[PDB]
């Protein structure tokens, strides 16, 4: 399991954190065009825990290794481990973030939406309006840590923002070198990096992009035709990319795929 000290983070420690997370979730044998890929959904352990730390405490995120899905997290509330799970979270997320917890979920535990971006945005607003970076993440962490979850007005809004920023800085940045670098470029800025159309496109096409790469039988550099409907950072169509650009600037971890060239 891995830990990221958000409060004291630097672009270097952030990159080191992502490398460590990728190593914890990658397939031990399979590679594709020199890139690493996620392991299966059947290989133990099911989850990898990510402890996000700041001055006041630690948030423990349950990330499913095979698909890098955030199934929930826990903090400390009234001196005890408090699990926060989505309405469609895996049934074992609760006992994963709060080991041995067999309590019945209540209002302090139930996040009022699905684990998807649409779910989170229902309370946090469009993520294109939220900046990714050390400042924004740390801010949301302090706003919700150990706080009464029944407050819809402030808490639920702040938590959705926390989740939107955390999932993109943790899972999306692990998947995409593109997002990792954009976040690093605005690491300590109060505004952070607001995801551009390319980052959004990648987030919505992790598997499809991985699959077009997997289908290429040519070794070395070549032109890869991307899935439909991707856009670049300027909101223009992004329809092809070279294998070198994909390996060097875009992809950091592909989905689990059968790939001809190693």
């Amino acid at each position: 399991n891995i830990v990221f000290d958000v409060e004291n983070a630097t672009p270097e420690t952030y990159s080191n954190f992502l490398t460590s997370l990728r190593e914890a979730v990658k397939d031990k044998k399979l590679t594709c065009h020199g890139m690493i890929m996620a392991t299966t959904l059947t290989e133990q352990p099911k989850y990898v825990l990510v402890d996000l730390k700041f001055g006041s405490g630690t948030f423990t995120l349950a990330i499913r290794r095979g698909n890098l899905y955030l199934e929930g997290y826990s903090d400390i509330y009234n001196g005890k481990c408090r699990y926060r799970i989505f309405k469609d979270s895996e049934s074992d997320a609760q006992e994963t973030v709060c080991p041995g917890d067999k309590s019945k979920p209540g209002t302090q535990n139930n996040i009022p939406y699905e684990k998807s971006y649409k779910g989170m945005e229902s309370k946090g607003g469009a993520r294109t309006k939220l900046g990714l970076g050390k400042i924004t993440l740390k801010s949301r962490m302090g706003k919700i840590y150990g706080k009464d979850a029944t407050d819809q007005k402030q808490y639920q809004k702040n938590e959705a923002e926390f989740l939107l920023i955390a999932v993109q800085m943790v899972t999306e940045a692990s998947r995409f070198k593109y997002i990792e670098n954009k976040v690093k470029a605005k690491f300590d800025d109060a505004n952070g990096y607001q995801p551009d159309p390319k980052a959004i496109s990648l987030e919505k096409n992790w598997d499809s992009v991985s699959k077009v790469i997997a289908k290429v039988g040519t070794s070395g550099d070549s032109t890869v035709t991307l899935p439909g409907d991707l856009k670049d950072e300027n909101n223009k169509p992004w329809t092809t990319a070279t294998m070198n650009d994909l390996k060097n600037d875009i992809m950091a971890l592909l989905t689990h795929v059968t790939c001809k060239v190693k």
